[PDB]
DNA sequence: TCGAGAATCCCGGTGCCGAGGCCGCTCAATTGGTCGTAGACAGCTCTAGCACCGCTTAAACGCACGTACGCGCTGTCCCCCGCGTTTTAACCGCCAAGGGGATTACTCCCTAGTCTCCAGGCACGTGTCAGATATATACATCCGAT
């Protein structure tokens, strides 16, 4: 009866294993450490990962004791992992290398190459925005441009 | 080859007394001469470790072998321990004291040092016997016979 939580961890059969790997400097997500509005980019380019927006699942897996969520779920009111109005870049569709601020103002990269993306399209309207860029050492190249979710992350 | 339970590691999260650094106030470490001297240089004397060889034999060399036991294996059985319990004084923190350990001051007396002469202990002969050396023997022991 004690297998499930063994199965949770080593990955099980569901499709892609329950073990992460983001292992380049990811920060500015992640905040609250338990279940609440989160995200996870991960190693292999094009995994978002999130749990803001939550859902109810089945329970009663094994027949152990009655889980919380089985029609009555627990609630949650704390921060939210993204952003509404203008997305400045994104927070979902990005790669575990970028070190942005609190506020989402700055961008820091990896000690290789790296990118952000951004989370809303453009059909009709002025979008004269701009990017300012506050430093650029050598070895660091600065490249900016739109581009598809298609796109690799980590591509050049 | 795979779970349940059971442990340890680490992420906070917080509160506290020990290493630290500054200020103030000493006491012994230099500096410079100064003065006596211990060892360094060169010479000469003597004596023995070394190169050398001769001849003799106690002992090392190496084979032969017959068995004593070191070792692997078995079986055995018994008691050390881990798990649990009840049981209790080591440990903590608090009191209070008197006594004696470390410090101050002092007078006094033991001793380093100098000078003094004489006597006894090591270098050096010299006579002499204690025990090693080789011979013959009663005896206790390993081995072999029953």
């Amino acid at each position: 009866g004690r297998g499930a939580k063994r199965k949770q961890q080593d990955g099980g059969t569901t499709g892609t294993t329950k073990k992460a790997r983001s292992d380049p400097l990811f920060s500015a997500q992640r905040l609250p450490p338990h279940g609440y509005p989160l995200e996870h980019p991960f190693n292999k380019d094009g995994y978002r990962y999130i749990l803001a927006e939550p859902d109810p699942h089945a329970p009663d897996p094994e027949k152990l004791e009655l889980d919380c969520w089985a029609g009555k779920p627990i609630p949650g009111d704390l921060y939210r992992a993204c952003l509404y109005e203008r997305v400045l870049l994104a927070l979902h569709d990005r790669a575990p290398q970028l070190k942005i601020s609190d506020d989402r103002l700055t961008v820091v990269g990896e000690k290789g190459y790296s990118m952000v993306r951004a989370s809303h399209g453009v059909r009709k309207g002025a979008w004269y925005f701009e990017i300012t860029v506050d430093e650029m050492p050598p070895d660091t190249a600065a490249r900016l441009g739109w581009s598809q979710p298609l796109g690799n992350l980590q591509a050049p």
